């Protein structure tokens, strides 16, 4: 179908931080997609941003609307499955935010129910479109670092004050940030042989996990995923070592802040990351170095991808299949931490 002359009507569920910050602005900015309606308690909270405000007070009404094609579910973690089921039952396509589901049993159920009903089911791993990650994918594809042997990925922050993330996730940031990092690691290197996770609470007053250090092990490779809320000094986002060179990048992707600030698509300079990383290469037993041009972040690619998948033009940007694998590693991290062991990944096709 045409993204010029045809529209996929979308139903958004609730107006939480996610709907407000990501889903609304991004669906709105995507040609071919039309945000038909949003279910919410306080429409006034919505209209302040997006009137027309075809607001409804109950998600089941959107499910009812027969013209609606797609349903996005960024509500509280525990509602995902119910709402998701209801949605697939109503014969509607579904995008679920993270965490996918409270249970693997649930996730797979949706994967099946959605597959039998010929509907599209996808999860919002938007960070596959972070400026740094895109740039990196391209660097590896070109092979200048040689054979990659080490990958280090951090989201280190400094918030010593205990008032940020209500409520809890036991959580804590492993549930909140793990999925993003794990998914990237899988996308770049596939499945590891073992996962070893060390969860922590280093901040006095923390109620949930506020620290995690994960090691994913591969034949001749190591991947280190790390986060913390007690890092006053800025640390590298990525550190990548190959047999021929290295790549170190600082900063985070800049889209989230600009969306928070209320910016609407399109922007001449959407996603520009002016904080370039640096490549170091060994040419003739000499180490040279230069900055690597950072590709702009591109979250919109997700919904444009969803659009195109609905119309059957292209592959689901993020299959449930892949979300479920990340979810499995999230649980395996918990187990690994409980046993203080590097646990093996199992049960592959
Ligand atoms: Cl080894």
């Amino acid at each position: 179908s045409n993204a010029m002359a045809d529209k996929i009507k979308v139903g958004l569920l609730g107006y939480g931080y996610a709907s407000k910050t990501f889903h609304a602005p991004l669906i709105m900015g995507t040609p071919g997609l039309e945000l038909a309606g949003v279910s919410s308690s306080d429409a006034s909270k919505v209209h302040a941003d997006w009137p027309a405000i075809p607001v409804v007070s109950d998600p089941q009404m959107l499910f009812n609307d027969p013209s609606i094609d797609l349903i996005v579910i960024p509500t509280p973690n525990d509602t995902h499955f119910p709402l998701a089921q209801s949605a697939l039952a109503a014969g509607k396509h579904v995008v679920v935010d993270k965490p996918f589901t409270v249970t693997l049993s649930q996730a797979n159920a949706l994967k099946e129910h959605a597959d039998d009903a010929g509907l599209l089911l996808s999860v919002f791993h938007n960070r596959r479109w972070d400026s740094d990650f895109l740039t990196l994918k391209t660097l590896l594809a070109e092979g200048s670092l040689g054979n990659v042997v080490y990958f280090e990925s951090h989201f280190d922050r400094y918030r010593p004050e205990i008032r940020q993330r209500w409520r809890e996730q036991g959580g804590g940031i492993w549930y909140d940030l793990g999925p993003h990092l794990l998914d990237q690691a899988l996308q770049l290197f596939g499945l590891p042989e073992t996962l070893n996770v060390d969860l922590g609470m280093l901040r006095p007053g923390s109620q949930s996990v506020d620290y995690f250090h994960a090691v994913l092990s591969y034949p001749g490779q190591r991947v280190v995923l790390h986060s913390t809320v007690l890092a006053a000094a800025e640390t590298a986002r990525y550190i990548v070592h190959g047999t021929q060179g290295s790549y170190i990048k600082f900063g985070v992707d800049p889209q989230e802040d600009r969306l928070k600030a209320g910016e609407r698509l399109p922007q001449a300079d959407w996603g520009y990351d002016m904080r370039d990383g640096i490549v170091t290469l060994s040419h003739d037993n000499v180490l040279t170095e230069k900055p690597l041009l950072t590709l702009p972040g591109n979250y919109p690619a997700y919904y444009a991808g969803i659009r195109d998948a609905i119309w059957g033009t292209a592959p689901n940007p993020v299959p449930a299949t892949e979300a479920i694998k990340v979810m499995e590693l999230i649980e395996l991290g918990i187990a690994s931490d409980q046993q203080k062991k590097a646990l093996p990944i199992i049960a592959k096709n």
